């Protein structure tokens, strides 16, 4: 079957990830471009052997059952085609990544329905069925480019306590793809996963302020030792702003205000503490666009992209390091 | 507890409506339902349905003075009065999806601020309720997806006790009777009775069991329909079939909620929805498409249904 502990069965191949999230957030004209070709390649001189290829499906709002997907102005099935063909060209292994956003800007963590089936309103049977229909979608695209990895949600909080309907979609996932499987869970919510015996690695996303990661890697450690399987963070990452370092996930926060050195001390920091421990197989990091900006651009830029800033040269001197 | 035959006034709690000469006609001529209760309604507001912070008599909200004259107009034409403080969220979303994490997490709005603002809310109009002798006070309306949070709610309630003396009740939204914890905390269970055509026999049965396992009393605090072409399939639904009128549709909900809901010694009656501060001339009621009924011939069923021998 597939029930495992510290290595995934020997079927679906653990590998310490060195990677950055590439294409978020997934615009068919961006990808489809010259410049997106320049931007993958570029990506490979932070001496990273992965790439979560990171594109998002939509629903109206928190409380809606319904995704679309590969529709105007999404990727095509063609551009994920090219996007995962060109990483494995330059010598990458994939992290498939569909991520859904909420078209109205709520974050998809609020994802909700009531616990209880009411005839007038949306159901939890309708929004799985149809978040289903999205990632098997995805999960066969994977299979037919093998994709090492698909990730089958990120911080999808507030559906996570739906158990058996998590259990349900990943027992159809695995019929139709033959990889690892991951879940991201959001910050702070490493030990809030029910079922994180159904997927093949633990995930999370690292947005963990300066200060603060001493505290997290024991934290982190006693949770990944209590479930005995691998664990990475399939998102860590921080702006290149004014105090981002004390909120590295609010990518609203003092946008303009640009602090080359508050990101730098961010992954000099999360560094120091997560490195070589036996039970963590590394960092996908937050992100790199299909469109790049010039190099010259680099010291005006607000972004979580690092190309042409400080942070890259802690990066780089990191993944090429014997720790 | 008394068997109440009410009408909800006010919503959504507009000060200038609530402070014009038409208000006192519209409550007046509200009075020719033989009602003997009225629910004051209006509303305080949030931004989102995940921000914790709820601001209330601001404008354009009513006023703690639009709230003393609503109340104090009502019990001179002879009503009691449920006071009926409703949050809704700014960007329209229905306050039963308002909701946060059951971890707290740093970076991110918790329980704990909601509530207390909420509290803060809640107490204001508490104190309100007892100042101007309210008998009743609601003290929420479809919150679905906060009732699981029942230490937050008895919490809220037993400072609500200690400022306000009068009956507490706690409006759940239709379907949902059986399923909040904490009836026990208040004096009077209610529910919105927005329940489809053809289906009140099914719900009678239904909430008889459900209230005969609590053993305490119930109504419906919210029960109504619009005047609109099938809006009795979907009564709650106020967005359906705007301007498609239908006279018929509402007559025929209530001849149905009134056929199978009426004198059972578990049930207390019915707070319908509802009726305008600013009152639309009787001339245009064939027009109207809203859930009011003057003027139109289900106005007829519920005055012969609340001056009934049942
Ligand atoms: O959702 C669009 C925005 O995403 C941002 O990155 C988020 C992202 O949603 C992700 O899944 C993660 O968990 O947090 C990231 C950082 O906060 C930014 O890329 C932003 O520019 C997008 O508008
Ligand atoms: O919230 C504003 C709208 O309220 C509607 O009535 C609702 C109301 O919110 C109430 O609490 C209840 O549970 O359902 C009622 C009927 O759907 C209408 O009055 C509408 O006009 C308002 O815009």
């Amino acid at each position: 079957h597939h029930s495992s502990g510290l290595v995934p069965r020997g079927s679906h191949m653990m590998d310490y990830i060195k990677g950055m999230t590439w294409g978020w957030i997934g615009n068919s004209e961006d990808w489809r471009s010259n410049e997106a070709e320049r931007s993958m390649e570029e990506m490979t001189n932070l001496a990273i052997n992965w790439t979560a290829i990171a594109f998002q499906g939509l629903q109206e709002t928190a409380h809606s059952p319904d995704i679309t997907f590969a529709e105007p102005p999404m990727v095509t099935d063609e551009n994920v085609r090219w996007a995962i063909a060109k990483a494995k060209s330059l010598g990458l292994s994939v992290i498939l990544k569909p991520i859904v956003n909420v078209r109205d800007g709520t974050w998809r963590a609020h994802i909700n329905f009531f616990d209880k089936d009411v005839p007038c309103e949306p159901t939890w049977s309708q929004w799985f069925k149809s978040y289903e229909s999205f990632m098997l979608h995805y999960a066969k695209l994977a299979e037919d480019t093998g994709c090492e990895m698909l990730c089958i949600g990120c911080a999808m909080v507030q559906t996570e306590r739906r158990e058996k309907e998590w259990r349900d979609l990943i027992q159809k996932v695995r019929q139709v793809y033959s990889g690892i499987i991951t879940y991201n869970c959001d910050k702070y919510q490493e030990d809030e996963v029910t079922w994180w015996d159904a997927v093949d690695v633990m995930s999370s996303s690292g947005y963990y302020p300066i200060g603060s990661w001493e505290h997290h890697e024991s934290r982190i450690k006693k949770i990944v030792e209590s479930w005995q399987k691998p664990f990475f963070f399939m998102e860590a990452g921080c702006p290149s702003r004014l105090e981002s370092g004390s909120v590295p996930n609010d990518w609203n926060k003092n946008r303009g205000q640009i602090d080359m050195d508050e990101q730098r001390v961010f992954y000099e920091e999360m560094f120091k503490f997560f490195h070589g421990q036996k039970w963590f197989y590394g960092f996908m990091l937050w992100d790199w666009p299909a469109k790049l900006y010039r190099l010259e651009d680099a010291s005006e830029n607000d972004d979580y992209c690092v190309y042409g800033k400080p942070a890259a040269e802690v990066i780089k001197s990191f993944f090429t390091s014997n720790k």
